[PDB]
RNA sequence: GCGAAUUCGCUU
RNA sequence: GCGAAUUCGCUU
């Protein structure tokens, strides 16, 4: 049987007013990285109008392309795909109802032009930071070398604790004015050092490390529109979540970049959209 | 988000 | 179970 493939084109046609930017953060056009997702279903996709996500960026048009049909898949292949689009949903958006068609797959440019990315699946296949928190062996001989590069498009995770479910967090800044030995903003510790030696029994081997902002990833399900105690108690906390400065020998690098990321949490809502 | 305490509304 | 209010703990 025969494949269509389609790509979820995104872009950011309206970028988030200053007014309405209450987190401050940067934003992110999905239009400036080519990896993004597509569509392979048996079946082809009745045309439908372009629709709006609203998204932390802003609002994003998103209009469903035809890239590809008549062709054959490898069962092997397929079956990577599968396991992919089960991974997308159950580890990245940690969700039990994609849609609130049948398989969700990364797209790149071989270019200037849209096609599997075979290599990035098998990547992910790959990695130690699959799943959870990959193993590390920090040592004053082989220390903790800190790459600016491996920092920029990065989702992160605290290699300390909650391991049954860590939290993944975007790297939103780099404070290179700023180590480990700079003053904790907590009083009751001197420093990042002590706090995490104190409170975790970490030992850093980098003292000279940048220490970085972050940026929680959790998002609401529903994109397709732009209150309570307990809101009120939810938005308090993702507040402090923001505010964490976290120390990059203590955390891991997630194998799914924060680009893709952020085009990873509009699944749902457009998933859902088709559907209806 | 994960938990806790106190108080109040909805049923006959 | 469906809701609401007030207060407190967990992150740096």
């Amino acid at each position: 049987q025969p494949c269509y493939l389609y790509v979820i084109g995104m872009v950011l046609t309206t970028p988030l007013p200053d007014e309405l930017n209450f987190r401050r953060r940067k934003l992110y056009p999905p239009e400036d990285t080519t990896r993004c997702f597509g569509i392979l279903t048996a079946k082809p996709i009745p045309q439908i109008p372009h629709f709006p996500v609203y998204t932390r960026s802003g609002e994003v048009t998103i209009s469903i392309e035809l890239a590809a049909s008549g062709f054959m898949l490898s069962l092997q292949m397929l079956e990577l795909i599968t396991r992919l689009h089960q991974y997308i949903f159950s580890h990245i958006l940690r969700l039990e109802k994609p849609a609130l068609a049948y398989c969700v797959l990364p797209l790149n440019v071989v270019s200037s032009t849209l096609d599997i990315d075979f290599k990035f699946m098998e990547d992910i296949e790959k990695s130690e930071a699959r799943i959870g928190i990959p193993s590390t062996k920090y040592t004053k001989e082989t220390p903790f070398v800190f790459k600016l590069e491996d920092y920029q498009d990065a989702v992160i995770i605290p290699r300390y604790r909650n391991f049954d479910q860590p939290h993944r967090f975007y790297v939103a800044d780099v404070y290179t004015d700023l180590t480990p030995l700079s003053k904790f903003p907590s009083p009751e510790y001197e420093t990042f050092a002590e706090y995490y030696k104190t409170k975790y029994n970490l030992d850093l081997t980098n003292l000279n490390q940048p220490l970085l902002d972050v940026d929680h990833t959790s998002s609401r399900l529903n994109l397709l529109t732009p209150l309570s105690s307990a809101e009120k108690r939810k938005a308090k906390w993702e507040s402090l979540q923001n505010k964490q400065i976290l120390v990059p020998e203590l955390c891991a690098i997630h194998p799914i970049p924060a680009s893709l990321w952020r085009k990873a949490v509009c699944l749902p809502s457009i998933l859902y959209r088709l559907h209806c």
